[PDB]
RNA sequence: GUAGAAUAAUAGAUUUGAAAUAUUUAUUAUAUAGAUUUAAAGAGAUAAUCAUGGAGUAUAAUAAUUAAAUUU
């Protein structure tokens, strides 16, 4: 098996009610840095990708996480910037077939 | 210029399915192994630009008069 979620090893749960879901959610809402996706996985048995798709964060967080990407961004040299570039043509290439 | 219909894009509202091949789907770091790749100080070729040079080309008092031809 190559790159498979573990999910797929050992099927899919649907052990977690709504309740736990809105706690969840209210959680997510009040620190993400505290209570990121992985911990909450961790906690409740399931994986980060349903995590996500049950709740969104705080948005002034969303906005800061942004605002690191592009100074990482900027942070970069003029090669790796190309190299980038090339690697996302390469991706887009290889869906294409 | 105004009004109404057909289609496209963008935004909003209301629904929507789903634990979504997230021990990598999108993207960011560092490490350890490997593997490679990217020069232009100058140059070649081709083209163009600015020259140099003066081959080639036209002309040989360009007036006046004579005759013819062509337009007013
Ligand atoms: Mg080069």
């Amino acid at each position: 098996n190559v790159l498979v979620g573990k999910s797929t090893v050992n099927g899919k749960t649907y052990h977690l009610g709504p309740q736990e879901i809105d706690e969840i959610r209210k959680l997510r809402l009040d620190n993400p840095q505290k209570y990121t996706r992985k911990f909450l996985a961790a906690k409740y048995g399931i994986s980060p990708l349903f995590v996500s798709m049950v709740s969104k964060p705080s948005e002034q967080h969303v906005q800061i996480m942004e605002s690191r990407l592009q100074e990482i961004q900027s942070r970069w040299k003029e090669k790796r910037r190309i190299a980038r570039e090339d690697r996302k043509r390469r991706k887009l290439l290889w869906y294409q077939a």
